[PDB]
């Protein structure tokens, strides 16, 4: 399907974040054997998609907050 | 790129969730026009993926402990 020491750093650069209303989904891809920098990403709700810094005080709000937009219904 | 009203359930099953040390990644896609159910997702480290009920107590756990994966190092 897609595997073949084909693994670059998926947020080869990163934004300080943006608010949670503009995101829709959360990829957050931990370090290994292709980058050893954790990289959060965000798919905006218009088909984009941007990746943020979890070094960041913004972005890792910007995770713990998706976390709540799936609460009960 | 990618993008033609193909959006299904990227979850269309869930799993009641998993050890935060076999996942790798963690790939939340919000509900939308194409799943009315959040979808939770996790890469384990063997490149493999499983999806996971972020309606039960341990999915929900999952993500938040991978946020802490990357705090500082």
């Amino acid at each position: 399907a897609s595997v073949a020491t084909e693994l670059r750093c998926q947020c080869l650069q990163t934004l300080q974040g943006i608010h949670p209303k503009n995101i829709q989904s959360v990829n957050v891809k931990s370090p290994g054997p292709h980058c050893a920098q954790t990289e959060v990403i965000a798919t905006l709700k218009n088909g984009r998609k941007a990746c943020l810094n979890p070094a960041s005080p913004i972005v890792k709000k910007i995770i713990e907050k998706m976390l709540n937009s799936d609460k009960s219904n």
